[PDB]
């Protein structure tokens, strides 16, 4: 499994949940999608 | 230019859902999560 290439995801999608201009509902998903892959890839961003 | 990036993640994430050596469960987290991404970004991958 390609962890790293998971963790830049991770990032990426922190970063859009924030300042990425989305809709509230957007973002509930992407909290999920986050706490998903963290899971499925056994990873999560250092603060 | 971000949908473009959310739309190569989603094409990466259908890949290791195939491809990526998880296990049976680790799978079902990320069909959930490329389903998260799909609606959050409004672009759907077959």
């Amino acid at each position: 499994m390609k962890k790293r290439l998971a963790y830049a995801i991770i990032q990426f999608l922190h970063d859009q949940l924030r300042h990425g201009g989305l809709s509230s509902d957007a973002q509930e998903s992407l909290e999920v999608a986050i706490q998903c892959l963290e899971t499925a890839f056994g990873v999560t961003v250092e603060d």
